[PDB]
């Protein structure tokens, strides 16, 4: 069973000016999921130091970078904290509302797309790039589910191969995009934008 | 009662680092804590989606930044998540080992003090301007506990002016730091580094 959502108004607004304004710094969409991955890795680390039986789902705290130009497919994974089915259907759509309004703000009042990390919905600038997004993810309460959106205003949600825990970024590139399918160009933007992540950065090959 | 601690020794040579290297540009220090705070507050919201009754020690989510010329300290406030005396103690002293060995070795490749928090390890540029740094902090699952510290190699904890749920970082600053008591440029150094914050920020008066 696959289960679809509408997006609060205020995200639909923000995956809009995402896809539809001119912008030619694309690049900074990778910077955004690979520091969203260290956070989401930075947490589960933090509450192993109490529940150590948190990593009873896997040890290992890396980020892998995936290309596939078959599947015109760039894969972010980590194995981070993961989200829940509340995280994905109810708790960061409330949190991404004030972000979104916030970042329109300081848009308008002369701010750059670039600093949409700022603003803690960093996750949506991956519409720079890619005209869908899948997202498998493994949260230790949960079970595994896989999201999905091509914007349009909706997302869907089903029970999803196992992952042990962490999170999955499947982006669908645009055709005008695959550049960012490229080896020498996906190791210039590491290089350039997150040269200090604590965690292990493996990009894969083809 | 006064509980006195050791430092691990790669803190202690963290804040050695930080006293006694020549830097001028010593006002990033406030940016740090800020986004400290932005942080714990970000964390306490995020946790209130699924348990509303954590908000019972203080519904408002806000920074306030508090000089004092008679006692030659700069209080930042936040009422964001506070820290567990395990916190205290064990857990945050663990992963700020990663934290410094990575920055360290940043340094000598050519980085920069300004990039302290890129190691998740900023809370220590307190000491770019203060001689002790007192902090003041309540947790939901704890007591309030008061920790303290004017580097050295140690710290002291003790049982702690009831503040419901939060994080005061007390700044005695040194005696040619004192530019940082004064409004002008308080506002100046938050203007040019904290200008997204997305909690509301008070600067107090004297
Ligand atoms: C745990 C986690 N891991 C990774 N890699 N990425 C994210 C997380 C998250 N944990 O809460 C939040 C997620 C996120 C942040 C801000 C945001 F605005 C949206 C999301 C998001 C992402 C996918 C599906 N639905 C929402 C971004
Ligand atoms: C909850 C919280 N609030 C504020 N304002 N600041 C911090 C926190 C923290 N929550 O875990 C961690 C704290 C911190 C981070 C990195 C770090 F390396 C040290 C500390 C810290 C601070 C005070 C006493 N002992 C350790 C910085």
């Amino acid at each position: 069973e696959v289960e679809t959502f509408a997006f609060q108004a205020e995200i639909a607004q923000l995956m809009s000016l995402i896809i539809n304004t001119f912008y030619s710094n694309k690049e900074i969409f990778l910077r955004e999921l690979i520091s969203n991955s260290s956070d989401a890795l930075d947490k589960i680390r933090y509450e192993s130091l109490t529940d150590p039986s948190k990593l009873d789902s896997g040890k290992e705290l890396h980020i892998n970078l995936i290309p596939n130009k078959q599947d015109r497919t760039l894969t972010i994974v980590d194995t981070g904290i993961g989200m829940t089915k509340a995280d994905l259907i109810n708790n960061l759509g409330t949190i991404a509302k004030s972000g979104t309004k916030a970042f329109m703000e300081a848009l308008q009042a002369g701010a750059d797309i670039s600093m949409i990390g700022q603003f803690g919905v960093g996750f949506y600038s991956a519409y720079l790039v890619a005209e869908k997004v899948t997202v498998i993810t493994k949260h230790n309460d949960d079970e595994q589910y896989a999201w999905e959106s091509s914007a349009g205003g909706s997302f869907t949600v089903r029970t999803d191969e196992p992952m042990g825990r962490g999170t999955k970024v499947i982006l669908h590139l645009k055709e005008d995009q695959t550049e960012y399918l490229e080896e020498r160009r996906i190791k210039e933007i590491v290089k350039k934008h997150s040269q200090f992540i604590g965690y292990p950065i493996t990009l894969f090959v083809e």
